[PDB]
């Protein structure tokens, strides 16, 4: 038996582009083979009359979304009973107007079947929508055209149902037939409990369809079904890893064994690159039970555009070796590259784990081909590419031999295989078709879409006739030419996201076994308050170290800042430690503060520079120079809160003193200890101690800090109340008016309507009202959801937020941490058990004994019922009819708080129209709401919610400093 | 001098009235007042308060 898969995540593509570059040089007779064969395969494709998904975008020039609404209201339409109704409805409504209706009601439709029924049109409509912005740019009859079309290819090339056993239904064969396709499964990505039930279901129920219907022969020829461990499993994640073994392998195993006693091929997707090692295990621990001996349909797929692919391809070798099995094996490119880019970039990884040139996922997809067919016939390989190509390369090295197949998607690579059939008799190849029920659709169909509308794509390539064949048959060697240019050269490193502006701090991926456990162990190897007399002491020790300070180069300043950020970095084991120890904080969260820490410390440094560094030059007349610069204003009170309490506590400290100013900080009660220790740190990175001096103790020691009459401003982030007072307590004194900065919270609202899809709202819900048990000024407060989705997206909520394990947060699979003491607890279960006796309860989580609040669901029959910021997991929702999208906007803003804003939408019109309408200061389309990037996503808001400037911003610290003017007569000179 | 004192607007070898437009931003700080400076690049924005717009666009 291998050990537990480890590769590393991210090697170095030009040292794998060394290897594969000389071992892809094939024979001159070989390739020009290769040629022939590949010529032969485009011209078939080129033949042209059953079309594609890449065939109605290129037709109508749709782009993803455009293409992803016509399927969907073509699906909608296909169910309508009588097909004389579509037809009316075609001609005289779609088009003519209602076009957000149409677009809402069609994808409402997919969840809640009964939300569509086939309102008036009345003439001249605004042509918005999806629907509506495809009718002013193609006009409504080439609208009714691609509807048409959307039709035609929703009915040839998809299997589906309201419920599962519909789909199989409409999927069966005449009794007495073998199946012509094998089941590529809808589902993925089980949000709750019964969704995993559900899928289980749909599997087993599909086997015994198939099963029924599979022929006499013996494998390979004989029906397959793919899974995803997604499906199977609500949290199947690295960080769940114990919960995923014990729950997920006996179920893994039972559909195997059904499989099995039917012959079939039994395949596991491959998904996200962070769910590698976990689904190896998985598969591994399953293929272990002695029940699955004696077949040989067992298998997974394998994604060639990961760098880990040969060692996925070695270790599922020695697994069959191990318990003497024949497996089989479907290699694949990768359907997650834009999700793995993209990930690897917001975690800061050092580096990808998928090649980021094309040609370097086609160098590897063949160099794993010929691994496969070497390895026969323990391993049957299937080749799964539409690419006529890389068929031509791969049946050329199998050197006209069988024990392996080729396989394809239902409406995709049909000319390709049939004409690689006629002219090698000994072919065979598997066609799937996906089958599943409609609330699965929209998200097979986003991933589906991605594909065939990149313009790298093949099969979109070889089916444009202004794309010539000759182009499409360059080897992928030829395109790189040298291993230096295996990377691509306008995607930058993670760690390159801000350069040269400033670099970026590291991250860790969960998923990489090596680099959690690391992180684990280094984490696990790791004050009396002050008297009036000594707080007082504190501002006049500031005020005397201000006049040096502030006369420092800010070049000076800025490295400080750096070298801080440095520090950090490199101590990131003993923060994270004090974030989980004296924060409460998950691992999750600890990491991503500390990164925020030193992306603070980074970005003000390079601010710095730019605003401080020099001087502006002022347009004027002759003999006479004017020059602005910005100065210090003093000494700043900091003041910061316990849910931030290193990253909000040196964003405000080391903004104040790149701006020139001496800073006394006083930081909340509950976590001194951090910022005793963020102190020492910028101390040792080059903070004179004359220049900032840490001052602990109650709220009547920062009021008198901030009362006394020295100080020249204060930057607060906290309760609204207590900003008030700061405020009145500034207005009092008669000296000078000094600015205050502060950031007050918010009762942040989502809007999502029925063009969402839920799933994707349930995570974006799930994540912004209860990550950090809801301790975050920016989390989700108040749901409003349209009411045809209202049921199915409130209760995946539920059962998501059911999901979430609650407890120690050092323990690696704690989800909720603990609030941050009693007296918050207190509160939180007070406004708890206020809601229970005046709105409705949809979830009330269990809290394990101690210092704990769970997530708790409540819907409100208005959004007024809820009146106050409630900090922590408590959401609380309203369903809104879709012509009252008006007053929710007023109800949003009567709160009169202004911080963070979700918008979930496929229509850009609408989330065009929200945007306009609010003042919200953060505003988040189609994502959660929560952890802003330093410079990325500025953060702050307006009315109750603060005063600005946006923390993280390029407004920040001139808020912090004065101008000064120098006029100078030059006409002596 | 210039390094030592805070002053908003200084003025050498020429009176120290009459700023103009754009070319001496005018305003200082103390008990002379918050800034920003009139007629300078810092004025227009206090009356303003900025908004992030973060949109998701990998479905596209
Ligand atoms: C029967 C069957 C079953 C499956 C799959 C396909 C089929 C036919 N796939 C999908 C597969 O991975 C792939 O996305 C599509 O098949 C398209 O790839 P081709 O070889 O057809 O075409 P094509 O040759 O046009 O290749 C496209 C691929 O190249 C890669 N690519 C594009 N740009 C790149 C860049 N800049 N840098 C590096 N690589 C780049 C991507 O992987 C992209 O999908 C899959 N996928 C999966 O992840 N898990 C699975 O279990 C399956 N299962
Ligand atoms: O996608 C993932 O890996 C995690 C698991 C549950 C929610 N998101
Ligand atoms: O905004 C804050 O940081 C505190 C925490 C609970 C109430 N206000
Ligand atoms: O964006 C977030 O979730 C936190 C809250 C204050 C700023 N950053
Ligand atoms: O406090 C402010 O807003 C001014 C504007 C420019 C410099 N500081
Ligand atoms: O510069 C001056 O003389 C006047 C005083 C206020 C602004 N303009
Ligand atoms: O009051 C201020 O200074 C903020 C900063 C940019 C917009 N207004």
């Amino acid at each position: 038996i291998p050990p537990p898969f480890t590769a590393p995540y991210a090697p170095d593509d030009a040292e794998i582009a060394a290897r594969l570059l000389p071992a892809s040089h094939l024979s001159p007779p070989q390739e020009a083979r290769i040629h022939r064969t590949a010529t032969r395969l485009i011209e078939a494709i080129r033949k042209r009359r059953l079309g594609g998904v890449e065939d109605m975008l290129r037709e109508f020039a749709l782009s993803t979304k455009e293409g992803l609404a016509l399927m969907v209201l073509a699906e909608a339409l296909l169910r309508v009973p009588d097909a004389r109704t579509a037809d009316q409805f075609i001609e005289d409504k779609l088009g003519e107007g209602d076009f957000i209706h149409h677009e809402t009601k069609s994808t409402a439709f997919l969840v809640n079947a009964s939300a569509w029924a086939l309102r008036v049109i009345q003439p001249g409509e605004t042509p918005d929508g999806t629907i509506g912005r495809l009718v002013k740019r193609l006009g409504a009859p080439a609208v009714r055209t691609a509807t048409r079309q959307a039709m035609r290819l929703m009915g040839n090339h998809f299997v589906l149902g309201e419920t599962i056993e519909q789909a199989l239904e409409r999927g069966k064969p005449r009794s007495g037939q073998k199946t012509r396709y094998s089941f590529d499964m809808l589902g993925e990505g089980a949000r709750t409990a019964a969704d995993a039930r559900r899928y289980f279901d749909a599997y087993a129920s599909a086997i015994e369809t198939i099963g029924k219907a599979a022929g006499n022969h013996a494998l390979p020829d004989r029906p397959g079904i793919s899974v995803k461990l997604s499906a199977l499993h609500p949290r199947f994640e690295a960080i769940s890893r114990a919960r995923v073994m014990v729950e997920l392998v006996p179920q893994l195993l039972d559909l195997a064994q059904r499989a099995k006693a039917h012959d079939l091929n039994f395949t596991v997707d491959a998904e996200e690159a962070d769910r590698l090692e976990l689904s190896l295990d998985v598969i591994a621990a399953t293929l272990a039970d002695p029940s699955l001996k004696g077949w040989d349909g067992f298998g997974l797929a394998i994604q060639a555009y990961q760098k880990r692919a040969s060692a996925v391809i070695d270790y599922v070798d020695a697994l069959a070796r191990a318990h003497d099995r024949k497996l089989m094996v479907r290699l694949v490119k990768g359907a997650y590259w834009d999700t793995e880019i993209k990930r690897a970039q917001e975690r800061g990884l050092d580096g990808y784990p998928v090649f980021t040139r094309k040609a370097m996922t086609d160098l590897n997809y063949v160099a794993c081909a010929s691994k496969l067919l070497a390895l026969r016939p323990r391993i049957f390989p299937q080749f799964a590419t539409h690419n006529a190509l890389t068929v031509a390369t791969v049946l050329e090295m199998a050197e006209g031999s069988s024990g392996f197949e080729f396989q394809r998607l239902h409406g995709m690579g049909e000319a390709l295989y049939e004409q690689l059939a006629k002219d090698h008799a000994d072919i065979a190849y598997r066609t799937y078709a996906p089958v599943g029920s409609h609330r699965d659709l929209l998200a097979y169909l986003v991933r589906r879409l991605l594909e065939n509308g990149a313009n790298s794509s093949f099969v979109a390539q070889a089916a444009d006739y202004r794309v010539p064949v000759p182009a499409l048959l360059q080897r992928p060697a030829d395109a790189i030419v040298r291993p230096q240019a295996a990377a691509h050269p306008r995607i930058p490193l993670p760690c390159d996201l801000f350069a040269p502006e400033r670099r970026n701090s590291r991250g860790v991926e969960f998923g990489a076994r090596t680099a959690l456990d690391q992180l684990l162990t280094d984490v696990k190897a790791e004050i009396a308050d002050a008297t009036p007399d000594q707080a007082h002491a504190a501002v006049a020790a500031a005020r005397a170290g201000f006049a040096g300070w502030s006369r420092t180069p800010a070049g000076i300043r800025a490295a400080a800042l750096e070298q801080a950020a440095h520090l950090l970095e490199s101590r990131s084991a003993h923060f994270i430690a004090l974030l989980q120890r004296e924060g409460g904080k998950t691992l999750d969260d600890a990491l991503s503060e500390l990164r925020e820490a030193a992306d603070f410390c980074r970005y003000y440094a390079a601010q710095g520079r730019k605003l401080f560094g020099s001087e502006t030059a002022m347009p004027g007349p002759t003999g006479e120079s004017n020059a602005l610069t910005m100065r210090g204003r003093g000494v700043f009170v900091a003041i910061s809160p316990w849910n931030f309490p290193l990253a909000i506590f040196l964003g405000q400290v080391t903004a104040a003193l790149m701006a020139g100013n001496s800073v006394v900080a006083k930081p909340a009660e509950q976590t001194p200890r951090i910022a005793r220790e963020a102190v020492a740190l910028l101390h040792e990175a080059g903070i004179p101690k004359s220049a900032l001096y840490l001052v602990t103790g109650d709220g009547r020691i920062g009021a008198a800090l901030t009362a006394h009459p020295d100080i020249a401003g204060v930057v607060f982030t906290g309760s609204t109340e207590v900003a008030r007072s700061i405020n009145r307590a500034l207005a009092a004194k008669d000296g000078p008016i000094v600015p205050l900065i502060a950031e007050t919270g918010g009762i942040n609202a989502m809007i999502a309507d029925a063009t969402a899809l839920p799933e994707q709202v349930a995570d974006d819900v799930v994540t912004s009202a209860f990550r950090s048990a809801g301790q975050r000024a920016s989390a989700l407060r108040l749901l409003f959801v349209q009411e045809d989705v209202a049921d199915r997206m409130i209760e995946m909520v539920a059962g998501a937020a059911r999901e979430l394990k609650i407890g120690d947060p050092s323990d690696v699979a704690t989800h909720v941490g603990p609030v941050i003491d009693v007296e918050a607890k207190q509160r939180l279960d007070a406004h708890i058990a206020r809601m229970k006796t005046e709105a409705r309860l949809h979830f009330a989580g269990p809290a394990p004994e101690g210092c704990f609040v769970a997530p708790h669901i409540f819907e409100l029959t208005e959004a007024g019922q809820l009146t106050e910021e409630v900090f922590g997991p408590i959401l609380h929702v309203v369903r809104y009819r879709p012509e009252n999208l008006e007053r929710v906007l007023r109800a949003i803003e009567r709160t009169g708080y202004g911080l963070t804003l979700g918008v979930h939408s496929r229509i850009d019109d609408s989330i065009e129209a929200i945007i306009d309408r609010v003042q919200v200061g953060n505003i988040y389309v189609n994502r959660n709401m929560i952890g802003a990037v330093v410079g990325v996503q500025p953060f702050g808001g307006n009315g109750l919610s603060g005063t600005g400037p946006k923390a993280g911003g390029p407004h920040y610290l001139a808020r912090f400093a004065t101008e000064q003017t120098v006029t100078i007569n030059t006409a002596a000179a």
